[PDB]
Parts: structure tokens; sequence; C-alpha cells
């Protein structure tokens, strides 16, 4: 139920470093990373461009592992 995932606050270009104005928190569904995750993402990339409003899965990210 109120699990909020990591959802991008602006398009996300590929093989470009996380910062924190790109990751907003937002209760979605399916359930994404988990918006607590916001801080060890910072400076990760993604391996693909990542649209507004998409909400942040594991497999999105470079080197991501819970």
């Amino acid at each position: 139920a109120n699990q909020a995932s990591v959802v991008a606050n602006q398009l996300i270009p590929i093989n470009t470093a996380l910062t924190l104005v790109m990751m907003r928190s937002e209760v979605v569904t399916p359930v994404g990373i988990p918006a607590e995750d916001i801080p060890r993402l910072v400076s990760m990339q993604v391996n693909r461009a990542v649209p507004l409003g998409t909400t942040l899965m594991p497999d999105m990210v470079k080197g991501y592992a819970a």
C-alpha cells in the first residue's frame, strides 16, 4: 500500500550521473526503487533515458543492487 518510489522529476538522459533535482518521491504502482534510496542513487547512472514521471526501477540504474 503506501510505499513510495523514486520517480523521474525531469527526463534523465542516458549515461548521465543522477543528481537530487532529477528525483522526487511518489506513491505509484507498480512499486520501483524505494524513495529512501534517493541519496544512494546520487551520481549513479541510468542505462536508458528515463522520461519525466517514470518510476525508476532497479534494472534501469547501472550498478544498483538493493
